[PDB]
């Protein structure tokens, strides 16, 4: 044996889309706020990140999060998100994960009915309530950012062969792009979606050319990751079926929280029911998140809502990672 | 927490291509020989296999092996190989892994100069010597089956667009199919090889139509997995660069032992040097196995050799897997 | 870090009395029968045993075992028993411990009413039935080796303090000497643990040499390795309570299954309590086992009683032991 | 299995005297200073402490701590100290243990010559320098809180056996009473451990109430929690050797860093050995620390000596503790 570095992680997964929750192995992250804690994980580390997210440990579509100290006084703990493509600001599919594992293990004391836990993340402080049935977690509701519709219609080039036929854009903590499948020859099944991953990611690059828009107020994103394909379900519980291409060139096995916390803008104002409804929203894997509007914050420009999205995480093993200072691929090797 | 089942694995990787080595969690596997031990893992289990190899735990190109009891008296232990596509009979990339981890941990006493360990596997008893430098393993030489060339030239249909231009076939513990890249528009880099994985796997199905051949003596394989693309290296240490498409629809991140233990038939008889030479043979990842002929067993039909292939495995964390009897994806979920 | 060997274990406890269960730390261990499996420990290793049982890992007292392969038909797995002082032939609280974990971790599939496990002492094949209440284990009934009275009364020696006279000695999977707490004048409280330990192993020694001591079968035995003190109870739920001094000078925190299976074996032959009757045997700590007499049987000399004893184990953490080949105390300390 | 909470730990030992280091079992623990971090343990939890230190997990003796966040500038991380009896302010062998592991596991990056770690007692910020020899740690120099003589001579009481007279008492990060082994008539061998433990905590109690006992700073202290027996050595490499009775009635297997940092503090003021001079202080077990006097300093009453002590820790396995919410002894047993 050998090892140099040894990192303690809990494997989760939430409706597919895995989440590696680093619990021990880095005891303190200097930063005052979780935003600069993150910056201090960027540089300095970001190779714990690569070691864990890239092969031979991780894989293309792999994800995870570090539980750290709070510094913020409200209670609980701090988290930072991370994936094959760097560090994400907020990642529902993972706020679920973190919350589930925090209660399931002793890291927070479980209430019994529903445990409220508020984690820090480099984004705004995040609010999850954990439905627990006497013994165990059943599912988690995470309340998302004020999300909104951006500019209805719009469409660019698209190669082979149509030319043709319009799309849409909206927020959800991050931007997105909406396609009704008909755009061409997609089917969104385990069987293929090799054409989907490639014809989806190429748009992320194509737009980024223009129709650039910073969210009115604050200044980070500028433009585009986080596209989306949708059309008609296969789980009868649901409505629609869709998936999301993002970060380096991955697909989401989960319906995508930040996804559903977007385009739920269309549910109001664009017709389709109005407020405090059901929405049950499922991915390629054939597993479903529940989305609901809640408050409906108009705000001066546009019209917005503060959504509540419910998913469920299950622990998939406990990990003692160790990095061979001889292993040529000791950190992240990719494809 | 919960859990029902809990399985102890050591994560390895050998020149990419990961290997999950299940050490504890199933104490006895009934079978007299490792072949029926394997059969008894097939049925009965083969969902430890799916849980570990499929998502959210494993991934498309994931691999591993169970260390079990010997029953055979020679010494050491028994192993069974397994991957996303069932159970492989022999898997160099993994005989390396197993041997490396067996010595690196206390499971076999390390010699110091080079530890000889002979593992069982459901295939023939396998022979690895482990170069160890005072403290640690450096690399492992695994001596392979009598391998051979099968029928020079040959070619079938191939769609889009050439029609055109010939291939070849040979053994290596398992069959294979050899393509000189020129066949069309391949480049064999991390950048793409989406066209390579798809245009490679489609041949595995296309042939299987005819030119069927059982290895003369014994009766298992009949026909085809385990194709191969090759042409000119990028690591100057090497010669050629190539990769292998196999099992369900994966690529090998390793050069492929069973690969190199084949087509080293061409090195003799077909020209190219003769016997007890160097061959250094590298994959897409840009990492290299060393292959050498050794004995050269003619055998009545055809001409064969008993090769020695050297690779190196590094431990990439220790795993305590646990399966949620609520988790809908408690066993293997795929794409 | 550099570690040389690494052993994977499960921390159990059964009515106190910890049990370290080694799972897949070493892959195969040869000896045909579990007796010569034990010899193939002992003569080799027995410094896994010291490393684990002695400080700084274990402590004086501290107990545990290894799950291995069977070789023997019908048995689900092997099992050996080990402690600070060496190796015991059979351990009630240990067999409870093994069976509980075997079901609890899913090493064997759980029947739901009562899960029937056969382990391989070595003393002899033992049948444990694991009461599981839909979800989890409730208690384990272990039916022990044919137990018997040996010698009747028997005579003693003087050192500390004064001569004194009668006692008795008996088999119960391991051999025993039973004292009323009058003969020596203690009373079985934590207050006096130390005088019991010291005068306990002083008798264990100075009845040995000396006495005839043999089991008509086995023909490895001829050693009374445990001394048993008893007196009337404290908890009214229980009858007469004991503590057992053995291996180097350690007490049992459990009532000692092999101990009680020996006591109620002297009874029945002694008169008192006459088959299928309740026995509730308590330790020092306050923890109780439930014994009952079953199928009588004889052994090639004298009529025996083939008892059953019921206790309850709990898992108390999972352990990845590693030994630094620099650490001066890499193996068993002592004190 | 169902477990409620799960704590991740690293088993260490430093010249005997085990240390259980809790790493990322609980994510954030609030108290501004490490003193009120300790209070926020103690008052809350302190049954993680019992679960870990008491049987069946720990034992009488047995020691450990929690790595936490800093809050305090310049310090690499937090650290608290805990044992069977409660919480200590500062632990030499424990600070050795923490620093060794912190470097060994890569929790902090290793400098190569001498790796400088600042931990947060709470007693006060301590500086440890980890001698690492290219590959691995060789030894840790921990420079301790300003230590001093307190009271000079001082008077005693009679119970078991007879009155007797003089001794002395001193600070060394924790408060102490030092006895020549004449006053009480022992000799520090394993033979008599038990009489030392029992008469040790009997003095620890019956000097307390009674005496003045206070550190001019801190103003949480006013408790002499450790009694120190000393007499001339056995190993000629060492000078006078000791053992320390504390927390509930446990001995130290190490020479006790906080103990020696208190002894050579009475010395220098006593005459004898006059700064930057060798001190080799041995325990009972046979293990030795190296103490030396440094930068003098005073404390708001009396002149102090600010000592350094050097020992060596080794990792003795990694621990995933889990507590069954059924297990009657889920938390600390006792005996
Ligand atoms: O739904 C989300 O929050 C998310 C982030 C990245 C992929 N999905
Ligand atoms: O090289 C090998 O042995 C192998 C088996 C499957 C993929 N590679
Ligand atoms: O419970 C038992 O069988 C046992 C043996 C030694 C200590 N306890
Ligand atoms: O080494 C020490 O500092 C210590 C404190 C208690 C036991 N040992």
């Amino acid at each position: 044996m050998k090892f140099s570095k040894g990192i303690h992680a809990i494997d989760s997964h939430t409706m597919g889309e895995p989440t590696r929750i680093v619990v021990g192995g880095i005891p303190q992250i200097n930063g005052e706020t979780m935003a600069d804690k993150k910056k201090y994980l960027e540089d300095n580390l970001d190779y714990v990140r690569t070691a864990l997210m890239h092969e031979p440990r991780g894989h293309n579509d792999m994800f995870g999060s570090i539980i750290t100290s709070s510094n913020n006084k409200e209670a609980d703990f701090g988290i930072i998100f991370m994936d094959g493509g760097g560090y994400l600001n907020m990642c529902g599919h993972g706020s679920i994960g973190a919350a589930t594992v925090a209660v399931e293990t002793g890291m927070v004391e479980m209430v019994e009915p529903v445990t409220n836990i508020n984690m820090e993340a480099p984004a705004g402080l995040i609010k999850a309530k954990v439905m627990v049935e006497n013994e165990k977690v059943k599912e988690v509701s995470i309340t998302n950012v004020p999300s909104f519709l951006y500019m209805e219609d719009a469409k660019l080039e698209v190669p082979s062969l149509n030319k043709t036929i319009t799309f849409d854009i909206s927020f959800g903590g991050s931007f997105f792009a909406i396609i009704h499948a008909k755009e061409l020859g997609v089917k969104v099944e385990t069987s293929q979606v090799d054409v989907l991953k490639k014809l989806g990611i190429e748009i992320r690059d194509l737009i980024n050319e223009k129709i650039k828009v910073q969210h009115p107020e604050l200044e980070h994103i500028k433009t585009v990751d986080l596209v989306e394909i949708y059309d008609e379900p296969s789980n009868p519980e649901a409505t629609y079926k869709n998936v999301v291409i993002f970060g380096q060139g991955q697909v989401d096995r989960s319906p995508c929280g930040t996804g559903t916390s977007a385009k739920l803008a269309t549910l109001y104002k664009k017709g389709h029911l109005k407020i405090d409804e059901k929405f049950v929203y499922e991915s390629i894997t054939g597993t479903m998140f529940k989305g609901r509007v809640l408050e409906e914050t108009k705000v001066g420009e546009f019209d917005a809502i503060i959504p509540e999205i419910t998913g469920g995480a299950y622990i998939t093993g406990f990990n003692h990672f160790v990095i061979d200072p001889e292993d040529p691929l000791k950190y992240g090797f990719t494809v």
